């Protein structure tokens, strides 16, 4: 988990944002699917109308984003053994407010239990 990458930016957004997703879990429920399970924030103007879940693999510079009104999204149609990066957002009428931490994890190999 290396946090930092940065904004240069001499502004700042809207004022009435939601929050970063509490309790952000994310394991590999399959070798070829992904299970992510998020919190709501506690913090945030009226309710959020969806959720966005950001999903991309380790080393595409190619982030994605897939419709979800849920705590809890599966993401099939992946690799096996391989690295996947993981985002909440919360989009309301406002704006899309701060961003999670990135949630890189490796999927199961159907290789073999292999230790790594």
């Amino acid at each position: 988990g290396s946090s930092g990458s940065s904004g240069r930016v001499e502004t700042q957004p809207e004022v009435q944002l939601p929050g970063p997703a509490p309790n952000l879990r994310a394991y590999a429920a399959s070798p070829t699917s992904i299970t992510v399970t998020w919190e709501t924030p506690v913090s945030g103007n009226g309710e959020i109308q969806n959720y966005k879940l950001y999903y991309m693999e380790k080393g595409t510079d190619k982030e994605q984003d897939v419709d979800v009104s849920s705590h809890s999204y599966t993401i099939n149609g992946l690799k096996k053994y391989t690295e996947y990066s993981f985002r909440v957002v919360a989009y309301n009428k406002h704006g899309p407010g701060v961003s999670t931490p990135d949630v890189a994890v490796r999927t199961l190999s159907d290789s073999g239990p292999s230790s790594g």
